[PDB]
């Protein structure tokens, strides 16, 4: 009832949205791995009359029902999509866009470790993201190449029109106290990572971490913090 929504409130395989400013939403949806349940958020920006979709929403079917719930919340076409590293709550569903009409977009760095691991992956390649701190416009959006982070091909998301940040999972809500599903992560060049998003988008007014409570520029410097202590 406007709370963001959290994991025990969404079951799996349901999605909810949650207005962010104006043309812009956050996705979030619940998924089971290895034994445990977790949320997981996207974006959705209006580009005129289409859509543009940050990440999937973890899973095939939870992608369907995310398509769903925007007819039924937007009810403006989603057209393309950006997924912002190659794991399964990022790519997880690309097939299930890609026969809905929607375009998939990820850098080749993205694609090609969703292909070895296994995963789906999107369709079209995105240049010009291939050296840390490298920025492309996509749409109503900029899409940023931070470095190594959480992943070695994280991008992050800014929204010029509202200063809303999306970190995704290479930002960690306030709440957070571990660096998250390490496995794949630089927990080295991290906080250099996070200092470049820092400098890079002074004026964010809204940052939202790929899993979790939205909230200001707080989070980054959070996020900084436990991984360093994580890494220790
Ligand atoms: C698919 C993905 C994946 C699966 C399950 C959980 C997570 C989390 C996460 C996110 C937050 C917390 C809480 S907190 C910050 O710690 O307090 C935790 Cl516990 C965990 C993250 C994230 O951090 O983005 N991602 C998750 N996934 C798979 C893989 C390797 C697959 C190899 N076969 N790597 N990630
Ligand atoms: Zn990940
Ligand atoms: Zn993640």
């Amino acid at each position: 009832s406007g709370e963001y929504p959290t994991v025990n409130e969404i079951p799996v395989g349901e999605v909810r949205l949650y207005q962010i400013a104006d043309g812009v939403w956050s996705h979030i949806a619940t998924q089971s791995f290895d034994g445990a349940v977790y949320p997981s958020n996207g974006l959705i920006v209006r580009d005129g009359d289409e859509l543009l979709l940050i990440d999937t929403a973890w899973g095939a079917k939870n992608t369907a029902a995310l398509l769903a719930e925007i007819e039924k919340q937007i009810g403006l076409p989603v057209t393309r999509a950006v997924s912002t590293h190659f794991h399964d709550d990022r790519v997880g569903g690309v097939d299930v866009l890609r026969a809905a009409g929607v375009a998939t977009y990820a850098s080749p760095s993205t694609r090609r470790l969703a292909e070895a691991e296994g995963n789906e992956i999107p369709t079209h390649s995105l240049e010009g993201l291939s050296s840390s701190g490298d920025a492309v416009r996509f749409g109503p959006v900029e899409l940023f190449y931070p470095g190594a982070a959480h992943s070695t091909d994280n991008l992050v998301v800014y929204v010029p029109s509202a200063n809303v940040l999306y970190g995704g999972c290479a930002v960690h809500e306030l709440s957070s106290t571990s660096a998250g599903n390490v496995a794949d992560a630089d927990l080295a060049e991290w906080p250099t990572s996070v200092e470049r998003i820092q400098k890079h988008y002074p004026e964010a007014e809204v940052v939202i971490p790929g899993h979790g409570l939205p909230g200001g520029l707080d989070l980054l410097q959070h996020t900084a913090n436990v991984v360093k202590a994580h890494k220790n």
